[PDB]
């Protein structure tokens, strides 16, 4: 592989920017939004103006084994840079377990001072759900 930089976020750094349900059902940024549902895709609100989709790779690509093509092939990020939906993002992950983990760890993350609102993907129109890449 020769794609993305050879550093992604450590759990001890990610865990500094995180909330419980006890703050979540208190925060105005969480007023209608809840984690933990089964989906291989996740999406985020309240990203910084200070950031691009090419930077969100640093955290969200932590859950993708980049030495294996079958993982990173199913991974990509777009950030909504402007309009009435500015500072929103979509991320497909290689597994619904990787999304379950990443929702438990990324949710509340204080990127550029701003607490990111990490959720299961709200709607998308594929034909079929994915599977495990190694021998399934």
């Amino acid at each position: 592989s020769d794609e993305m930089p050879s550093e992604c976020i450590s759990r001890r750094e990610l865990e500094k920017g995180r909330i419980s349900r006890e703050e979540m059902e208190t925060l105005s940024v969480f007023r209608s939004y809840e984690p933990g549902e089964p989906n291989c895709r996740i999406y985020v609100k309240n990203l910084a103006k200070h950031v691009q989709e090419k930077d969100l790779k640093y955290i969200f690509g932590r859950y993708v084994d980049f030495s294996s093509e079958t993982q990173r092939i199913m991974f990509d990020i777009r950030l909504m840079k402007e309009g009435r939906m500015k500072g929103q993002a979509f991320i497909g992950l290689p597994n619904e377990k990787a999304a379950a983990k990443a929702l438990k760890e990324a949710n509340g993350y204080v990127l550029f001072g701003k607490p990111m609102v990490v959720q299961f993907a709200r709607s998308a129109r594929p034909k079929q759900d994915p599977k495990e890449g190694k021998r399934k």
